[PDB]
């Protein structure tokens, strides 16, 4: 339900995350080695967090109304950003641990990621239309850099590893590039930006993106020989 | 002194934390060795945070009214959660460093702790009654997970340590298990939950729990041979 | 344009931070060595964050009104604290890495820093007049601690290093001591505290302090042979 029917995607999203989390848990019951176990922990925590955010939004807590200087009223699920603030660095940690990136490089990307999510949240909450777009632009620029550094810096880090590790890395990297690049488009075409689509469409789009980026990614990671 | 006299416990809690903090600082003045000193820093910082949160609540900052969909109006001291968000991980850090747990395991427990505190805050703040209990359940589940991993993972980590360190670990573990397990019950019986007791009783109970969990714990930790 | 003209300093602040960030980026383009690279990443991220913060304030995001129990109504840019919450630990990381301080000493300063910024935020937002000054006093006390530890603990850590590093460290330390010490004074003389000056003057003062503390500090750090 929700404001305009979009709660269905919230509920499905919850269940989806919850199913993936349970699958991951079920997958790691028989694992002793600490590094593999670390990948389990991170990758279980990610959809746990996303399931809880989704559930909060289904119930109406992740939701505030914002009145723009436009007179335009926008229905804002801000719990997304809460979710994103924690799960995107964890996803970066996951693949960075896969890649054998240094503490330094992971920290760098996480810093950039955090900047990206917070300036996104400002873009979403600000009443000034020009501010909305300026911050969407700042956030997207930071995203472009994050994705470049992911490719160059983590790719270099993974370049001396075995074939399975490099292969899994490349798969996960491409999942990040494609799915993560779509989020700013989604923001632009949904109600928060140009409102070409409404809340229902936008919510469906982010449900699909989140499911791919968290459960799809998690599946690909946790099944690899690379983490083993 | 608050909405219904509970400020007196807010005042006593403040004073108690402060006195604990002062004792610990005074206890640590001559400490030179870095690991021991690290236990002092963490264990001083905890009641400092809690003293500051209690004082903010005493002044009414960090108190909000929440009107539930039931119509019931609840007086919510949310700054407690801010306090907990940082202090419960520090407590876990404290016992982890005592146990000789790895960076990974500690991070894991901090993760699940964070999940517990945040979902508990959602439980406290959401207007939808079924949601309040759903989130309380999610949070309590995480608590059980957390406590189990504390016993099994940190207990296994400490199992190769000397007798003093094992015995201290067992004391601190038992403090956490007993006191921390009561918090969700307190929430349930207090005004955010079943409202079997009013704001005053609940504030008293959390004051006692907080004091044992921070000052009692701290005292037991810092007086041990184990950290020297 | 601001509430009372202070927008001019928000804009000039935005621009100076952005130019500092771009200068640092230009300067670090060929840097290959990992350790110097870290200094670049941190020192570039600091004015990035501060620039985004300034821009948010310029657009009126991050500005609330607080009605005090006195009846005074205060125009409070709270986004500053958001800014400070992240940049001040990073500044501390930057100099700690320069000083060769341990993870524990750095974490310690970051923890007391965090305490300082959050208690200052409480001071800024609380409606209770006595509480404003109580938290300002708490915060300033922790600042004094932080500065002493910075001098004693980072000074000892840096004491075994080469002369270039000790000298650069002493330069950066003195910038922190002098500029950081002025902030609580600025809070006290400005509209949040005794109101001896208005929002325009206070905003100007913080702009100058922030520019020195971030771009001046970053310049001195990044141009030193010590980090290369
Ligand atoms: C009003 C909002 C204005 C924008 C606020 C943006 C706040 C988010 C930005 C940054 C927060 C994340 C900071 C991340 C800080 C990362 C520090 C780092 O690079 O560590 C490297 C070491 O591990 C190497 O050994
Ligand atoms: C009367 C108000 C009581 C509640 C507010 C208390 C605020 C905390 C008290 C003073 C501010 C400074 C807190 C500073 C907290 C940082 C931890 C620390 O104190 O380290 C001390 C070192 O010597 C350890 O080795
Ligand atoms: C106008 C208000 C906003 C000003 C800042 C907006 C642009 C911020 C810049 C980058 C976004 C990420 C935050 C800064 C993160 C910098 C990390 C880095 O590795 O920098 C590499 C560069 O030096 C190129 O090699
Ligand atoms: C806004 C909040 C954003 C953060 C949210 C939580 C995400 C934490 C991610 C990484 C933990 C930091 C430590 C990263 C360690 C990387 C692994 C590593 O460095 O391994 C080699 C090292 O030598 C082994 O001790
Ligand atoms: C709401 C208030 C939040 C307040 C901030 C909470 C987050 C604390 C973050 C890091 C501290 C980690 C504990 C410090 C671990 C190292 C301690 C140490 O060894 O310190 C040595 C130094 O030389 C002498 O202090
Ligand atoms: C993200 C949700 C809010 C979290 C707020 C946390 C506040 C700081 C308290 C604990 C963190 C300690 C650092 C992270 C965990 C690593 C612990 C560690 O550094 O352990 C070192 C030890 O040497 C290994 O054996
Ligand atoms: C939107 C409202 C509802 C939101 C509900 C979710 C809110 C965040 C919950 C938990 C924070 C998780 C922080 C995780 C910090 C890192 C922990 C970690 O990395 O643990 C594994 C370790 O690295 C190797 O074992
Ligand atoms: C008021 C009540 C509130 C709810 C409180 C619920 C009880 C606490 C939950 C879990 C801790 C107990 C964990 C039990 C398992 C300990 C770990 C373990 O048994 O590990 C294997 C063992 O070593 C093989 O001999
Ligand atoms: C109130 C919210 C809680 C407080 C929020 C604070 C946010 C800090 C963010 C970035 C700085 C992170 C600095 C982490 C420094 C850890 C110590 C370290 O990395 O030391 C390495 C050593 O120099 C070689 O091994
Ligand atoms: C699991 C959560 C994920 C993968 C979240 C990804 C979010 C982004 C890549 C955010 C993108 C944004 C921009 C880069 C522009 C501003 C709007 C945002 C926040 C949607
Ligand atoms: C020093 C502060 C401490 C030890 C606080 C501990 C708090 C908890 C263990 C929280 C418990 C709760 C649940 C597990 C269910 C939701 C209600 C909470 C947040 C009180
Ligand atoms: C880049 C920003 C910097 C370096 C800001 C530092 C800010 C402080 C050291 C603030 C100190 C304050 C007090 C000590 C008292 C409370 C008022 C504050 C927050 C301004």
């Amino acid at each position: 339900l929700g404001v305009e029917g979009e709660g269905i995607w919230l509920a499905l999203g919850t269940i989806g995350m919850l199913l993936g989390m349970l699958y991951f848990i079920a997958d790691g019951l028989d694992v002793q080695d600490p590094r593999q176990k670390e990948f389990y922990v991170i990758t279980i925590l990610i959809p746990a967090i996303a399931a809880a955010s989704y559930l909060s939004m289904f119930f109406g807590f992740g939701l505030t109304e914002v009145s723009l200087a436009n007179g335009r009223v926008v229905d804002v699920y801000w719990a997304r950003y809460a979710d994103w603030l924690f799960t995107t660095p964890l996803l970066l940690l996951d693949i960075g641990l896969l890649a054998g990136a240094s503490q330094r490089d992971i920290g760098a990307l996480v810093g950039i990621d955090a900047f990206m999510i917070v300036t996104g949240l400002v873009a979403t909450l600000t009443k000034v239309v020009v501010a909305r777009y300026a911050f969407w632009t700042i956030s997207t620029i930071s995203m472009v850099f994050l994705l470049y550094y992911l490719v160059a810096v983590f790719g270099e880090a993974v370049s001396d590893a075995d074939e399975d590790t490099r292969s899994t890395f490349n798969a996960l990297r491409n999942i990040i590039l494609v799915t993560w690049a779509i989020y700013p488009v989604a923001w632009l075409v949904g109600t928060e930006g140009l409102a070409l689509t409404g809340l229902y469409g936008e919510t469906l789009l982010f449900m699909v993106l989140d499911l791919v980026a968290k459960v799809g990614f998690g599946f690909i990671l946790l099944r690899s020989r690379a983490i083993m």
